[PDB]
């Protein structure tokens, strides 16, 4: 009843009142690829490390299964294709979201959607939170308290496949071609702090061709970082 | 991102572009009460015994999972679920359907919508297919054509649903109450025709507290039809 038009990514869709996560439903069911995992809440939902993320009833919590034939070395791109996807839907609600290397998506420096990329050999699970009218944490904002009124969830579900889907299209063609957006569209030139085994400061200057994060420190020094589990802080 | 505030029908929503049947898929899968599955064609949609049911887009197909706790011989009336469903949905939108017993749904005596109930192990598989926008077969009609104009095919979805959790939750705690807004309902006081081996003619009179057609011959003989293989012919 929906009438999707994608050719991959909404083939199937599987809605829920409430879940405990759609990354860990999409891991852990027999899903074909496309398929999109969507609920009004999550009771258990989370970013990496098992840290909470909240999903109360307003937001668009979903994940998609992916099984991408492309070689190991470019999976690590498809974190990418959440981000842009939702920062070019944020540009159709006429919201200025930029990215924080790698993963989230920011409006003036506060959170408004996070993206968790799961998986196993064959299986992709691309996970993607965007607080929409739901009340979120400090530290974070929503599409409602950017635009100041109420947006069509279901509106902002459309947009969001849509775009995912010619992205990921795409992304099976040339897998390059997201870098570009991702750097069109993320923050830069700004003094930034990984924290990972151990920190280091500096400027963040752009990403190379592997997604991987280009850091000048004030020594000169030029460090290239691999998300993984570090942490990303703005000075 | 649909919020549905149904109790147990719409629990979860398994969309699909394109399916062979709901109806066959909802039995051969496993899934929890109250999913519904829907799709915006069938290629292979169908009747009862081996009819095609013609499913393009525009249109709402459907199946709803159910297990009903009640009494063996109260569960040959989840058809009429089906059926009232419909009607209530169609009032809303300001059409009159009028039920043909015991699966359909006319108006002006064409055909709008069929309900077809089947059962694999003790899940029961309650299955619609109502016309809404879709092109429909010579003779049948559809909420467009009665209104005249394009129908939010989602609305109609969320209407339906409402109304079936409501009367699905009635009735499993008085299973009697459904017969009398079928009889209310459905066409009565005319003539008709049951088909096949021993067939006959008579004035379909009312239908009883199983939910058999009570038919009055010109002899007076009085005949009780259950609704299974029967085919009904208004004369
Ligand atoms: N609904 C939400 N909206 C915005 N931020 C949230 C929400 N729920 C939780 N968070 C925050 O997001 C974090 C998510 O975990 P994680 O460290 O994996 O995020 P990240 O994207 O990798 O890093 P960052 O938060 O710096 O962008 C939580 O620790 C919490 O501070
Ligand atoms: N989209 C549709 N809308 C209305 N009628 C349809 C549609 N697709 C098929 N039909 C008709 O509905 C019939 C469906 O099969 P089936 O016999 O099981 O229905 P039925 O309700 O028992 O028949 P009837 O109401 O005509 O006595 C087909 O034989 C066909 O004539
Ligand atoms: O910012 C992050 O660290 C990632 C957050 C990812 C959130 C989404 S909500 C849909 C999906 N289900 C989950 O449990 N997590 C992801
Ligand atoms: O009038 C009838 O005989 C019954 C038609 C039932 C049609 C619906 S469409 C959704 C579901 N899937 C099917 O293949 N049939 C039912």
């Amino acid at each position: 009843m929906l009438g999707l038009k994608t050719s991959i990514i909404g083939r199937r869709v599987i809605y829920f009142q409430e879940i405990t996560s759609t990354n860990e439903f999409a891991k852990t069911s027999y899903l074909e690829e496309g398929t999109v995992i969507v609920a009004d809440k999550q009771t258990m939902g989370h970013g990496r490390l098992n840290r909470k993320w909240e999903s109360p009833e307003g937001g668009l919590w979903l994940s998609i299964v992916l099984s991408p034939k492309v070689p190991q070395k470019d999976l690590p791109k498809i974190v990418f294709l959440g981000a842009v996807g939702v920062v070019e839907t944020l540009k159709e609600f006429s919201i200025d979201g930029r990215i924080k290397w790698p993963n989230a998506v920011l409006v003036n420096y506060k959170k408004i959607a996070g993206v968790l990329v799961e998986g196993k050999g064959d299986k992709i699970v691309l996970g993607i939170g965007l607080n929409v009218n739901n009340k979120v944490p400090n530290g974070a904002t929503s599409m409602k308290l950017e635009l100041g009124s109420e947006v069509p969830l279901l509106s902002v579900f459309r947009s969001l496949i849509t775009n995912l889907d010619r992205l990921y299209l795409n992304f099976l063609k040339n897998p390059m071609d997201i870098l570009n957006l991702v750097r069109d569209n993320m923050i830069l030139g700004v003094r930034v702090k990984i924290l990972g085994d151990g920190s280091f400061e500096g400027i963040a200057e752009d990403i190379d061709d592997f997604g991987r994060l280009i850091i000048r420190l004030d020594s000169g020094e030029v460090k290239k970082v691999i998300y993984g589990d570090v942490s990303l802080r703005f000075l």
